[PDB]
């Protein structure tokens, strides 16, 4: 049995955490934990549980040393093999910080200076000060070819385009967790240019993209362009070598609504930070109400790229972020606008569009973001509003109970990873992390430790306790992706990838092993702001809750 076969959280364990490793295959009967320094025997485990998934004949053996609670460095010996690990406070803090700092590396329109960036420094790229109104985006005062400035914001992912749906959703998710852990985020410092101001660094980072988002709203009708893009994806070149023309394209109802929701949300969160962000809270709220108004007038204005390409030139072939179901965006936006303005007219829209069931958050399914807003503590809800919130809590708990059913008997001892349908493009964020986030919220709503225990299990999975043995976050753990599908990492002249990115993961042989660490793997090794938003959400909340 190779050392390789011992699958565990490669960052380590909190002192009071469940502590489980899984041997991926082979006959095992016993394991031992040793103090790495003193050489003292600390724990011996026997009578070990084993299990198999439906699709793999490998015998997975569970090693449970949860009773070891003293901080320190330890050695796990199983048969021939061994691995060292740490038990320590704040074990996920470097992960939470790196996940947030990834957004800094994605920033456009500014130099990425070594002081903050380390070896992954670069010159400014994509100023986006000379951007064309695409014919699909034309308005009376802005005919096709009009030049606008639409600067700042993040690169979306492995490509260099900027998308309102995905970035609005991403901020919406991170700012949901922010609101639960104000002290945590106030104290967090991640060495970005804004680390010495008076504003929590998470909010500084969000604002870098929020400021860009404001420029994507037509100052007349209030509508919001779906994305800022080149016509084609660029090759794997540095930002300074990119030469395609940049366009803003067709206004969409989902762009308008995700803009409205996140701007209404942001209005509240930045109210205290007029010093560093003067006027933003007020501007965001005004902008939000205008965007929501536009969406009301154009409720079925979906972004269909194929149809756009039949009517307009140049053809656009970058990320679609298409959706013909806007009820959830209406729900999230109306909910945020209700909480920011108090107006009953927005409440009624939220109630009309309420979800019947809880589903985890995703870029095109924003029901959960609305639900999180309704479930927020400290907000003094009236009888009807409390009754509504209570009904949403019930649905969250129904979802959570179903997710955790049988989790302790799974091969990898987590709710995520024992169903073939768990594996697909971006699954580690979309399902594993966001299932974790959902479980963390269920803990917050009930105080039932079992939900939180299961959230940590899903985190252990992405950090190495899985079928491949990868810690699926660049720059962290023992065996992590060195070749992400990421134009920034691939085109710099630095061997190690930019750190802190969650790769998409296995995406179909065994479905949970359908992963390749190569730069051409869009299918399994892509990185993205919405995937990192999930990682920031789960890692930050699990670290904050550990104390
Ligand atoms: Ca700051
Ligand atoms: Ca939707
Ligand atoms: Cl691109
Ligand atoms: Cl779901
Ligand atoms: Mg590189």
């Amino acid at each position: 049995i190779p050392n390789d076969a011992i699958r565990l959280n490669q960052l380590g364990y909190y002192p009071n955490q469940e502590k489980i490793a899984v041997v991926d295959s082979g006959k095992v009967e016993e394991f031992v934990i040793w103090d790495a320094v003193s050489g003292e025997q600390v724990f011996v485990g026997k009578s070990l549980y084993t299990a198999k998934s439906a699709w793999s004949d490998k015998t997975r053996t569970t090693l449970d040393f949860s009773a070891v609670t003293t901080p320190g460095k330890y050695i796990l010996k199983v048969n021939g093999a061994s691995v060292t690990f740490l038990i320590k406070d704040s074990v996920l803090s470097p992960l939470a910080d790196a996940a947030l700092k990834s957004f800094y590396y994605q920033r456009t329109a500014m130099p990425i200076e070594e002081q903050y960036a380390g070896q992954w420094h670069r010159m400014a790229g994509h100023p986006d000060n000379h951007v064309l109104i695409h014919p699909s985006a034309a308005s009376p005062d802005r005919p096709a070819g009009t030049i606008v400035s639409s600067s700042k914001g993040w690169y979306d992912a492995g490509d260099y385009n900027k998308y309102i749906v995905n970035s609005g959703y991403s901020i919406g998710l991170m700012q949901s967790i922010y609101q639960l852990f104000l002290d945590y985020f106030s104290r967090q410092k991640i060495n970005i240019p804004e680390s010495n101001n008076h504003t929590p660094d998470l909010l500084d980072e969000m604002q870098f993209n929020l400021d860009w988002m404001l420029t994507m709203q037509d100052p007349e009708d209030g509508g919001v362009y779906h994305k800022l893009t080149t016509p084609f994806f660029e090759g794997f070149v540095k930002p300074v070598d990119c030469k395609q023309q940049r366009y803003v394209v067709q206004k969409s109802v989902t762009a308008a609504l995700d803009f409205a929701a996140v701007m209404a949300q942001s209005s509240r969160l930045f109210a205290s930070y007029e010093e560093d962000y003067p006027g933003f809270s007020k501007r965001a709220l005004l902008a939000a109400e205008k965007a929501y108004a536009w969406a009301e007038k154009h409720p079925e204005a979906y972004y269909n790229q194929n149809l756009l390409n039949q009517k307009y030139q140049p053809a656009i072939a970058t990320g679609e972020y298409g959706d013909t179901h806007a009820d959830d965006e209406f729900f999230w936006a109306a909910s945020e606008l209700y909480f920011s303005t108090g107006k009953e007219i927005y409440r009624e829209e939220a109630i009309k569009k309420a979800p019947q069931i809880y589903t985890a958050p995703g870029w095109g399914n924003t029901f959960a973001l609305g639900i999180f807003a309704w479930l927020q503590p400290g907000r003094e809800l009236n009888e009807a509003d409390r009754r509504f919130a209570d009904s949403l809590k019930t649905e969250l708990l129904k979802y959570a109970d179903k997710v955790i059913e049988g989790a302790e008997q799974t091969p990898f001892h987590a709710p995520y990873g024992n169903d073939a349908k768990d594996f697909f493009w971006g699954c580690l964020a979309e399902k594993c992390m966001n299932q974790g986030v959902s479980l963390m919220y269920a803990y917050l709503q009930t105080g039932k430790d079992v939900y939180l225990t299961n959230a940590y299990r899903n985190m252990d999975y992405i950090l190495g306790r899985n079928a491949t043995g990868f810690c699926y976050v660049t720059g962290l753990g023992t065996k992590s992706p060195k070749h992400p599908h990421h134009r920034l990492s691939a085109s710099d002249d630095i061997e190690d990838p930019i750190p802190g990115f969650l790769v998409g993961g296995p995406n179909p042989a065994s479905p949970d092993e359908s992963y390749v660490d190569t730069e051409d793997s869009y299918a399994s090794n892509e990185v993205a702001i919405n995937w990192n938003a999930a990682l920031v959400a789960l890692a930050s909340s699990l670290d904050a809750l550990a104390v």
